[PDB]
């Protein structure tokens, strides 16, 4: 075993594609409105091929932040194979998503934040930034999004 | 199969098993002005006490510590992870204790020291940690609590 050669666009994006696919648990990385003020906690997600899918009582730090900043940063994968998401949350009801999405949501992590009595909210989180890389091989193509397109 | 939660003192073990095993930290900051956060893995050291990382002292995550003195880091593996919530505060690379640049260096692999650019050392000191593994673990995941680890009345 090596340490392979910096990976081609197109190679990155395959295999940061497959791992959004496998992965359940992201580290969900959110700040309080009024300045420094770090919050972190693991979250499981559904992805769809555009979007993250991700569900937290309303009133915890986290929901707080993302309704009230709308900001989020998410850490995928292992720390030497890992995929950093930027993006941008949006609350959704849990008595309002359509019930496929929230169905799926269910099958993929194993709760359903509609039957649960504490409130909820869902966000979809939309990704801006992606970056992906291994080692410092990797750092300088490491930005596989920019502005919510592939590069 | 899914085995039994484990209690608090055996979490505690594993969680400082974990801590000197592992390299890499989720390292998640916040900018001084506001819904701003800033996530990125970065290597560490742990003694039995603090954490220590080093970054440029200009890299955003230098710039957050320094200025925020906040920081939270994701440890571990998959769904066996150990969350942590401390206070950061820096060290000068010519002001470290005697023999921590060296240690520091052995356990990641690169030495602040000996590189052109400014980098820091941050300190960390932890304040709270959550542990856990499975759904089952959720129930007694807080194992360190206002600098304390949590030690059965």
């Amino acid at each position: 075993m090596t340490t392979p050669p910096a990976r081609t666009a197109k190679q990155r994006i395959q295999d940061t594609l497959n791992r959004l696919e496998l992965d359940v648990d992201a580290w969900v990385s959110t700040a309080g409105a009024d300045g420094g003020a770090p919050y972190l906690v693991p979250l499981s997600y559904l992805w769809d091929g555009e979007t993250f899918l991700v569900a937290t009582p309303a009133a915890s730090p986290t929901g707080r932040n993302l309704s009230e900043t709308g900001r989020v940063r998410l850490g995928i994968g292992p720390t030497r194979d890992l995929v950093l998401v930027e993006g941008t949350a949006l609350p959704l009801e849990p008595a309002g998503l359509p019930d496929g999405v929230g169905d799926t949501f269910a099958e993929k992590t194993g709760f359903d934040p509609r039957r649960l009595t504490t409130s909820y909210l869902y966000f979809r989180i939309s990704p801006r930034r992606v970056q992906a890389w291994r080692e410092a091989n990797e750092l300088s193509g490491r930005e596989l999004m920019r502005d919510g397109e592939w590069l």
